[PDB]
């Protein structure tokens, strides 16, 4: 037990949750785990995972992200600020990509998942980049249940930080298609209360929410601190009530003390 993971450990039991944070310090591959190999439901966090995986078939289809995909008014699901305005029209495979990670919209996410031939496709890319622990089983909406014990749909930290830095600065993707996901990240408009409000200002990232029941709050991010070479961190936090509400700034203050720790 580590001060930063005494630090953690006094957060979560103030938070009344159980809060899940994994850290890759890229200066020189250490890590830093809480509950780095507990099970948490993802949620719009999987979205990276489903995107990435897109970006991997377009490797050998050029034109795959150019891929007009119906939209039609039964497609809608709870939230699709971007899919509504494209209901009986189209939206390409790289529209869904970045309407799906920068806006976190479902109907989006669902395209990408037909697209990789439902949720297992996502799970087969994540067993091909070496990850063994994550799973998605579900489409939007019901991907977010985020029933506590239940196995579907979740990863650990330590995993989704490990895939979270092959994808972003690794190889698991083409060079052009690294910096198209790198790019999409960066250009995230949900992040501002979640890791990002830990951090020092100076300091820029990408990072993908994630938000379900149980009051389940999440983040992940790749971060580019001042001076420094790259993070990778992950903060996973669910609760015991299924209508518990949202704690975007457990997140902060779990990242917060990461850097922090720095
Ligand atoms: C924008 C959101 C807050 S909502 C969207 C998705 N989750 C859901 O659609 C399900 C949900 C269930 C209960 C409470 C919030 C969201 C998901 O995850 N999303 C969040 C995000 O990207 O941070
Ligand atoms: C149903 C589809 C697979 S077809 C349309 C678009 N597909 C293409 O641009 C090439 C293509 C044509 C026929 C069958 C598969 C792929 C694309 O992607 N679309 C999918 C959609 O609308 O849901
Ligand atoms: C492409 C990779 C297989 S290589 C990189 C990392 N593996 C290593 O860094 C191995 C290594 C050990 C010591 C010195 C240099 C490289 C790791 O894992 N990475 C994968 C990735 O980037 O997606
Ligand atoms: C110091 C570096 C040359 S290495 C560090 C980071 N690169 C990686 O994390 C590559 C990698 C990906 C997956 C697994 C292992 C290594 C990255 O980018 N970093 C460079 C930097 O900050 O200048």
């Amino acid at each position: 037990t580590s001060a930063v993971q005494q630090k953690l450990a006094a957060l979560e039991k103030s938070s009344g949750g159980r809060l899940g944070v994994a850290l890759i310090d890229t200066a020189d591959n250490t890590q830093v785990l809480y509950r780095g190999d507990e099970r948490f439901p993802m949620c719009g966090t999987s979205k990276v995972m489903a995107a990435a995986a897109v970006l991997k078939q377009s490797e050998t289809q050029k034109q795959l992200l150019n891929q007009p995909v119906e939209i039609k008014p039964a497609d809608l699901v709870n939230y699709n600020p971007i899919a509504e305005k494209h209901v009986n029209g189209t939206m390409t495979l790289a529209e869904l990509s970045a309407a799906a990670l920068q806006y976190s919209d479902n109907t989006a996410m669902n395209k990408l998942i037909a697209q990789l031939g439902g949720p297992g496709g996502v799970t087969a890319f994540a067993r091909a980049i070496g990850d063994e622990t994550f799973r998605l089983d579900r489409t939007e909406p019901t991907l977010n249940t985020a029933i506590p014990g239940d196995p579907r749909d979740t990863t650990t930290p330590r995993a989704m930080a490990q895939t979270l830095r092959q994808l972003t600065l690794g190889h698991a993707l083409g060079e052009t298609q690294r910096a198209q996901l790198v790019t999409w990240l960066k250009g995230n408009t949900t992040g501002a209360a979640s890791i990002r409000a830990g951090l020092p200002t100076s300091w820029t990232a990408g990072d993908k929410t994630g938000s379900g029941d149980y009051g389940t709050t999440n983040d992940i991010a790749v971060i580019w601190p001042q001076g420094r070479a790259p993070l990778v961190l992950v903060t996973y936090f669910t609760q015991p009530q299924q209508n518990a509400e949202s704690r975007r700034d457990v997140l902060a203050s779990a990242a917060r003390i990461i850097a922090e720790g720095l």
